[PDB]
This record gives structure tokens, sequence and C-alpha cells, in this order.
């Protein structure tokens, strides 16, 4: 396909990360210049990968990551190439903004407008019928302007009742995902449900036990995330209808 990128083009560095694995690396490109890239390995069956990879290299949306293309080394083990991003996963950037050696602290109206950038996210994939299926701020990538892409697609305190139950999943399990990425971010990186452990976690949602309004979190913000919990999966607002009333909530500050 036109997806697939010579592996002599391709120069492997250090382990950045654990997902297989996640590498740095230098793609040459087509003008004689050299790009930085992240190159992430993967766990005939490779026709199904390269057409998928294919498919996802067409998605273009400034809140999606870019898919670059594939490399083939070879038993062939296929390695997805992205445009490298220093600035990490959103979920470690939070962590590090608590620290004093790490970036300053975060104002809400930064951590809203990282909530808006994956709903712009989520919004172009949703329309174009693409489930993502493990939304959670370890798997948003903050770009060099300090924009969040969604990334990684394609983890029991992310996955929806309706999944947990049923092995059912729609967009609107992408919406309860969202949802605790959403708190996630209004918490600056505690794990979900604290004092609640894995093994209890269906019984705790089927008793209709939710995830706590945090500290800071504005009222009108736990009442968004809240709708992503909803029991029912119709109940629950489209990434649509969250993106416009995240986007109005910033304005009002
Ligand atoms: N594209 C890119 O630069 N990737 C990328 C870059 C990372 C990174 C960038 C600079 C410093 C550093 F320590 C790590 S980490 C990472 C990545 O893809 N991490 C995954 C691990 C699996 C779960 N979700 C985050
Ligand atoms: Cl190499
Ligand atoms: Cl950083
Ligand atoms: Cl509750
Ligand atoms: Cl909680
Ligand atoms: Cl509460």
């Amino acid at each position: 396909e036109d997806v697939v990128i010579d592996r002599n083009l391709l120069i492997l560095g250090k382990i950045l990360g654990e997902g297989g694995s996640v590498m740095e690396g230098n793609l040459k490109q087509e003008d004689g210049t050299s790009l930085k890239v992240a190159v992430k390995t993967m766990k005939r069956e490779i026709e199904e990968f390269l057409s998928e990879a294919a498919c996802m290299k067409d998605f273009s949306h400034p809140n999606v990551i870019r898919l670059l293309g594939v490399c083939i080394e070879m038993i062939p083990k296929p390695m997805v190439i992205l445009p490298f991003m220093k600035y990490g996963d959103l979920h470690t950037y939070l962590l590090y903004s608590r620290l004093e050696t790490g970036p300053k602290h975060i104002p809400l109206q930064t951590l809203l407008k990282f909530m808006v950038d994956i709903a712009l996210g989520m919004e172009y994939l949703s329309n174009r019928n693409f489930l993502h299926r493990d939304l959670a701020a370890r798997n948003c990538m903050l770009r060099d302007d300090m924009t969040v892409c969604v990334a990684d697609f394609g983890p029991v305190k992310w996955i929806a009742i309706e999944s947990l139950a049923d092995r059912v999943y729609t967009s609107k399990s992408d919406v309860w995902a969202f949802g605790v990425t959403m708190w996630e971010i209004a918490t600056r990186g505690m794990t979900p449900y604290p004092g609640v452990q894995n093994h209890e976690m269906y019984d705790y949602l089927l008793h209709g036990h939710r995830l706590k309004q945090p500290e800071d979190c504005l009222d009108e913000l736990y009442e968004i995330m809240y709708s992503c919990w909803r029991t029912d999966p119709l109940d629950r607002p489209t990434f649509s209808v969250l993106r416009l009333q995240l986007e109005k909530l910033l304005e009002s500050l």
C-alpha cells in the first residue's frame, strides 16, 4: 500500500515507553530531510493490520495523532510510525505538574482546554464510526504547542458498565472512558475510584456508585463528566454534544 514505509528510511533509538515498546526514531522523508518519530512495535494477520493502518493514515485532525505509516522488519514484526512528542503522555504531565521541578501548576482553564482538545479528537473519530476502546489520559499525547491529541488506538476502571457485563462496545462506551479521563485531568492524575479494587468495580458500578466530584472541580464540570456514566449508554451525550458543553464552559471564565 502507500502506508508501508521502507525499513531503510528509519533509524531506531532509545525506548521511550511501554505500549510491546515505543522508541525514539529518525524518518528519512521524500524531501531529503529527517523527521523525529516515535516507533511503536505491535503484538496474513498483517494484511488486516496494514489495512487498518491504511485506514487510520487518512485521519486528519489537530486533536488526533497522525499515523505517518508502518515498517515491517523481518518472522515479520510491524512498527507504527508517529510524530515524536517531547512533552509525552498527558497523565505523566499532570503528575509532573504537582512537583516544583516539573511544569507550573496547571490552571483550571488549561485543564478544560485539554478536555476540549480530546472531545474534538473523539468527535472527529466518532463521526467516521471509529471506536477508540482505550481512552485514558495515559493515551493522550501533548504536541509541542501544548494541544492534546488522542493516540494508542488499536484497564477495568475505564471500562463502561455495559462493556464489563456483555462484552459490548459502542462510541457511548468511549464517552464513558472520556468522563473518567475528564476526572483523571480534574484530579491531576489520581487513579479512578480510590479505596476500590479492580475486582470490586463491576459490583460498585452495578449498585449505582460513580467517580466522586473532585475538590477543585466546578459543579457544571462535574455534571458534564457525570453524564458520561449514566447507566443506559443511550442516555449519555455524544462527543459532539460534550465538545460544545466543554467549549461553552471554557468560554465563561
Ligand atoms: N508519539 C510519541 O512521541 N510517543 C511517546 C513519546 C514519549 C516520550 C516523549 C518524550 C520523553 C519521554 F520520556 C517519552 S512517550 C510516548 C508514548 O507513545 N507513550 C505511550 C506509552 C503507552 C501508553 N500511552 C503513552
Ligand atoms: Cl535502525
Ligand atoms: Cl514534560
Ligand atoms: Cl457516587
Ligand atoms: Cl471515586
Ligand atoms: Cl460526589
